[PDB]
């Protein structure tokens, strides 16, 4: 992958503000439903993703382009709703957690641009 303005600041904003909020525990590692007892859950979900990921990937420059790394929050939000039900907390973790994923992303670099600057030729 590369290090982007993009994606340098959905690592340093974005998942900074997510990383530390109060809701983030459930979504701080993949869910592990062998311990959770639930054998349905990988059937249902074919992509699971969490922000552990997201953020070891962010901190291993796994991605090309921050929106790579904006559909694995999406998948991460999205997988929470189509799991559960609609009164669980949480969802309404998630829909916190989500909202302010929204409000910084509307606050992110508008042009993606390389930040390792290369020697010019
Ligand atoms: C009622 C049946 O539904 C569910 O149990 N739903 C979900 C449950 C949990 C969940 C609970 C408890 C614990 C201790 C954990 N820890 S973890 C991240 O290691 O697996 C996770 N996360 N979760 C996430 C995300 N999305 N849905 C759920």
């Amino acid at each position: 992958g590369r290090v982007t303005n993009q994606l340098q600041y959905l690592h340093k904003v974005v998942m900074k503000a997510l990383w530390k909020h109060q809701f983030a525990w459930p979504f701080r590692q993949p869910v592990d439903a062998v311990k959770l007892g639930l054998p349905d859950y990988h059937k249902i979900i074919k992509q699971p993703m969490d922000m552990g990921t997201i953020k070891r990937r962010l901190e291993n420059n796994y991605y090309w382009a921050a929106s790579e790394c904006m559909q694995d929050f999406n998948t991460m939000f999205t997988n929470c709703y189509i799991y559960n039900k609609p009164t669980d907390d949480i969802v309404l973790m998630a829909q916190t957690l989500e909202k302010i994923f929204l409000q910084k992303v509307a606050s992110m670099p508008q042009e993606e641009q390389e930040l390792v600057v290369t020697i010019p030729k």
